[PDB]
């Protein structure tokens, strides 16, 4: 039928509790992580919350909490949607669970931008737009029928590997500048970027529409954990990196000022 | 049926004259207001149209006329759409009247940005993106079915109140800088922002889909007046503010130059 | 029926080879042109590929290759879509051939921006957003029914003529600055802009939905050539302009430095 054997549209009303629970929990996690990040950025500069200043926190210091909070709002909307599936058995009109990877568009162009701004990686906009385009091909690979979904997957994967290589090069060409104390958080966010991301593309090969190992319910459940790790946990490592940099900057400024007085 | 009792889809062909008229009138108003604003910005700097310069009017001086003109084009498209409902009785393919608050997305992210640029309010992009996201929840609250539209409304209203509080704080933390002559126009645009906006959210509670006091025809008619007051009249007050600032700046420059010669 | 007499939906499975071929060829052309442009921008500054520097190529030097490559990816997706029409006889779920001029949105706001950045034309964002809005009216004129498609066409054409006039003025008010060596490429990209663009609007008058001279198959075939000329060939002239400017800049810097040493 319209709903494939392994879809959430074949599940009966009353059997969606797991999905609502997972999505509410992730909404809370993402929103609260983003709120901690927001508090940390507002409260102060470095690890010891040094008073910001007249201009306040930079506007890019809000990109990171921003994504986490927005993804949490998205997940709350998804859980509201899943609750309609539990009752009416037929979703909402505004379902963020209908189009797969449609929310990942926004989130990704915002995260790659974050990384590229914080680490001062070059071609910030280039990278961010490339990822938006590769995550538009991702949506397509879920909608487009069999033979052509694999052709589209090929294009998307080629570009993903190309952009990944270029990104790797950029981070490794900024390693010299990045202090060793701040590199821990960077390498952790990179690890999240090079392992965690390829996971999204490989889970495709075992998905409900491709193979059929993971049914749509469980695919959705797994993409929630992956979002906690991207979005939320990526931002906590990037927040850490930022704070380390800002504490080291405070230290450097204070030392420069000591030498200025002396 | 698909069309609720109090909808424009239940109205017979030939009974849409009022809607076409209102929407054409508002199109004219918004476009002409934006054109006056455009002329004023191009012609000169302050109230006495002081010759601009080599670079010309700043690109942000076009955000304000821009929105008004675009909303007027939107309303012209809406009136064309309403004319098809008057004749064919079944709308156009490209109807800006189908999805409610879908046009408000663009207009709002552009207006909050305007305010934040002109008054130099901090977190410009943050505020503008927050409003875009809260006006995406607004569209949802019109499409999503009963129980879940109120859950979504709750999220949207929470964020609206949060962003409103934050905005209020920002404007009041910039009051010291803003000259008293320019504050008149600011307080008027703020009044339009804190009263006029909450009106949009409260009319929801009495709308065709929520309660049923205001049928979709009249809801549409009221949202046209509200757009004249937001968009058009908001920009005339903001244009006024800008011009006041620019005239005071011209005065300050001329005084500084007199002291430079002396 | 839903498909008009002169549409690609009336063509039988197996008769789409021409469309696939044209769209694959254009995909290759656009991608390869954009890749040459990308190589040229990365490799060096001017015509003689002068080593760039620490910061590398400006982020706007990627807007031009970018569009060409993205339009090539779009056309590859279109050819994949056309192959489904050749086999299944009913398109893909993600068809870039469904909505007419929907891809032109992105491409156009990116190209006008390019021109305005490279030639330092004023009102860059204004122009780019105007074109995005006029190319949203373009999509409408393909979907909206008879009487109202001509009303929308009128609005779109009025704005197109207005923006065209304003653009002409801007380029002619920057002619004095632009060196004569670089003007060749500029006038060629302008020629592509003032002739080539009006072609898009005039082909509308003879299209499958308006008149019926050009059926949708051949309209699609012609819009592919027009994209090679816009996108691809526009960027090769703009790449040329950029390179000329950069070689002249290198020359000027080297002369200034000779005088600095002397
Ligand atoms: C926070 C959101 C994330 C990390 C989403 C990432 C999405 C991708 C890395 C998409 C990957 C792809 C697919 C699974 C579909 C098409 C092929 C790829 C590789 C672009
Ligand atoms: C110029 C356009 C304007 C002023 C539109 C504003 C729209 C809102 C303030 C939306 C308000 C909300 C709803 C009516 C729906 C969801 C809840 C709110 C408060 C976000
Ligand atoms: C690279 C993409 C290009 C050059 C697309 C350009 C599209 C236009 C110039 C659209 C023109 C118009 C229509 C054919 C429909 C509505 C009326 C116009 C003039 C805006
Ligand atoms: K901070
Ligand atoms: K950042
Ligand atoms: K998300
Ligand atoms: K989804
Ligand atoms: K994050
Ligand atoms: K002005
Ligand atoms: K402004
Ligand atoms: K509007
Ligand atoms: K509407
Ligand atoms: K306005
Ligand atoms: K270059
Ligand atoms: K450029
Ligand atoms: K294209
Ligand atoms: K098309
Ligand atoms: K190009």
């Amino acid at each position: 039928s319209e709903c494939c054997e392994l879809c959430v549209c074949q599940k009966e009303p009353g059997t969606f509790g797991a999905l609502i629970a997972v999505n509410t929990i992730t909404a809370i996690i993402l929103v609260a992580a983003g709120a901690y990040m927001a508090w940390k950025t507002a409260a102060g500069l470095g690890w010891n919350t040094r008073p910001h200043g007249p201009e306040g926190p930079p506007e890019e210091n809000w990109l990171s909490p921003g994504i986490s909070i927005l993804c949490g709002v998205m997940y709350a909307f998804k859980a509201i949607d899943w609750a309609s599936y539990n009752d009416t058995g037929e979703s909402t009109a505004f379902s963020l669970n209908q189009v797969w990877y449609s929310d990942y568009l926004i989130t990704c162009p915002l995260l790659v931008l974050d990384f590229c701004i914080t680490v001062n990686l070059r071609y910030k906009l280039v990278f961010s737009s490339s990822i938006a385009c590769l995550l538009a091909i991702a949506v397509s690979t879920f909608i487009v029928d069999a033979p052509y979904r694999y052709y589209m997957y090929g294009i998307g994967l080629a570009g993903f590997i190309c952009a990944g290589y270029a990104l790797w090069n950029e981070i490794n060409a900024q390693r010299e500048k990045i202090p060793d104390s701040a590199w821990w958080y960077l390498s952790a966010g990179r690890l999240i970027f090079f392992a965690g991301w390829p996971f999204f593309p490989l889970l495709w090969t075992l998905s409900f529409h491709t193979s059929g190992v993971i049914n749509e319910e469980w695919y959705f459940i797994l993409h929630a954990i992956l979002d906690i790790l991207c979005k939320a946990v990526f931002g906590f490592f990037m927040l850490g990196f930022r704070l380390e940099l800002e504490e080291l900057d405070f230290k450097a400024i204070e030392a420069e000022q000591a030498k200025l007085e002396g």
